[PDB]
């Protein structure tokens, strides 16, 4: 039995790992969980119906609303993951809180379940330095893909990672057609990832992630178009032969996968039925109009913190779109605009701190840029 | 550097074969040339192209030519591309002496049956054909507990969709030359369903058949989670032939990869088995076992001979296939020596001749 701790355990990503788990006694038995905050509610439930009261969360302010959480406020999920003996550590936080949980898991040795993306994308080689070999397993679906279908060969073997895209809402949209679009147009209800959806900054994310998890060149990782969101990305090997996942779409497919890696989890989700027609399109994604994954490609082959930078420049881009102060392709200029400007950023993270110095310094460079305009 | 001899060199197969060898010197050398006689003159090219004289039909002559060529020529891999019962006696002198088997030859599985498999080792014979090819990849997703399916995806032929009454007016012409026809027919599908259930050992009733115009995946494994592994690539025989010679190592640029670039549908639907039941037809000859799938693959020559004769019409082909296998309830036995199988075949033969009368 895999001892788990789940952090971010309210979101999506949360309450669906803690559905496989439910439904998986014999080979999975929760032991901490943690949330930002924002759902304090589904954490109280949470606690009610596991047993769990190895529980942390982050904001201080919604803690201090309860009264008797354990771990609270400023590293309370770092500290949860130092101090709880665990199998596996799922990673599902929101943003900035997922670096240091991620850094902490891995020193414990146990199997770091990651679907928090800023953690890679941010933490760059610092993450990279605290895992062993196969110790990152992927949550999100792309990865997940293709860590099954690189089982399709020896690492030389490998010749390209294909990453499908939904292609978001706008997919076939022109450049003069976005430049009208609305926050709630691109799905966002604005509040104190479907807009980063939106932009194709997601897909970039993941093009970063990709590079990270696997080793494969920048030039070798392609991006295709799939509206169906079937096929969830694809492996070409040196010889022609492409390995491909597919499922209907299911986040507990690859949730599942990663808290049981390397063996799979008995009815996690439906198989592809095929007693019905169906038809997967694929198409090239419209890179004039959607450049933010080439400009992750841009970032990521500059290397070392660059890549915190295009996550930190999108997120106050994205925040200045939301407020109505800029256009949606204005999201990808300014993220262009800041990676022009960060030639210091360029070397590699040596420490959490370089992080949050080229985050902290990519945010005031996209606001600059923002504010005139 | 592997040391190939090559059955049935003059083919389809064995042609894209001495062709993957000879662009990777490094990994493969052909120690032998086998043909049936019928094409002696790509053969006799073939020895002056790549100055192997080790040649079987001359150091070696006769019907037995093949087997004597792989019983005294020292080779890593044997590629059996031989077509029909000719293939049958080489594949068990290759399995005898150790060499890793590339299984082309349908017959020697489909008819040979227990008969090869007691004479292999796990993991001594390696299948060509795509579709096989592709669940040997596929198979590497998960381990053998995890399998919940195998998806065998065919063509459909020219007929894909049509109605029954449709295909009574079929000419030899509209279904496409035995290998085409069986692609019509849907048969080629059921033997390598067959075949399946054989090579990797999965019950027919978790041998699924889709249909897939653009043959671009080549088959799939669905696995206990949910999770379907597909491979794909354009149809190319040199991928699956470089695989079978390399295994486990992929061959660099044996074929060209899917791009991209270009866009594109796949479309998968059920065969409508109303209309098309070979594969049925299949799974149930296989279940019986012993020498019935012997019977279903010979029912099957003779019926789909006649069809191209004009003597019967394309649904016959199978309705044939049917009425041999109603009949053939004493051939539900295992099968002891290779001349069983011949019996099978013969029997099968002429009991499909009666039906076409
Ligand atoms: O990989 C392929 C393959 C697939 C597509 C194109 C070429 C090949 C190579 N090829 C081998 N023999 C003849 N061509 N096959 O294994 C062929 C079987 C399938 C098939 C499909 C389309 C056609 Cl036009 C034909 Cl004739 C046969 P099926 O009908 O059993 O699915
Ligand atoms: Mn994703």
């Amino acid at each position: 039995r895999l001892r788990v701790v789940v952090l971010g355990s309210t979101g999506s990503i949360g309450t669906q790992a803690l559905q496989v788990i439910a439904d998986n006694p014999d080979r999975f038995e929760v032991v901490g969980l943690a949330a930002g905050g924002a759902h304090l509610d589904t954490l109280l439930r949470q606690r009610a119906q596991t047993g769990v009261t190895n529980i942390a969360v982050a904001d201080e302010h919604a803690a201090q609303r309860v009264g008797d959480i354990p771990y609270h406020g400023s590293d309370a999920a770092t500290r949860l993951v130092e101090q709880t003996e665990a199998d596996v550590v799922l990673n599902a936080l929101v943003g900035a809180l997922g670096l240091r949980p991620t850094l902490a898991a891995l020193k414990t040795g146990a199997r770091l379940a990651l679907a928090n993306k800023e953690s890679l994308v941010a933490g760059g080689s610092l993450v990279l330095r605290a895992a062993r070999p196969g110790q990152i397993v992927p949550v999100d679906s792309e990865h997940s893909a293709l860590a099954q279908c690189l089982r399709g060969g020896t690492p030389d073997e490998v010749a390209k990672l294909v990453l499908t895209a939904s292609g978001g809402p706008f997919r076939g949209w022109s450049a003069a057609d976005l430049e009208h679009v609305t926050p709630e147009q691109a799905g966002a209800h604005p509040t104190w990832n479907t807009l980063n959806s939106a932009s194709l900054v997601n897909k970039g994310l993941e093009v970063i992630e990709t590079h990270l998890l696997f080793g494969i060149p920048y030039d070798r990782i392609d991006v295709v178009v799939h509206p169906q969101s079937i096929i969830h990305s694809m492996v070409t090997f040196i010889d022609g032969s492409t390995i491909a996942q597919a499922s209907p779409p299911d986040m507990k497919l690859p949730i599942s996968l990663a808290l049981g890696w390397p063996r799979r989890v008995s009815g996690a989700a439906a198989a592809c039925d095929f007693h019905t027609a169906s038809s997967w399109e694929f198409e090239p994604l419209d890179t004039d109009v959607f450049p933010a994954v080439e400009l992750a490609r841009q970032a990521g082959v500059a290397g070392g913190c660059m890549t915190a930078v295009y996550n930190a420049a999108n997120e106050e881009a994205a925040a200045a779109f939301l407020a109505g102060r800029i256009g949606f392709p204005a999201i990808v200029g300014i993220i262009a605009d800041v990676l022009h400007a960060a030639d210091q950023w360029a070397v590699e993270p040596a420490t959490v701190d370089d992080v949050l110095d080229a985050q902290r310094w990519a945010r005031e460079r996209a606001q600059r840029a923002v504010s005139g305009m």
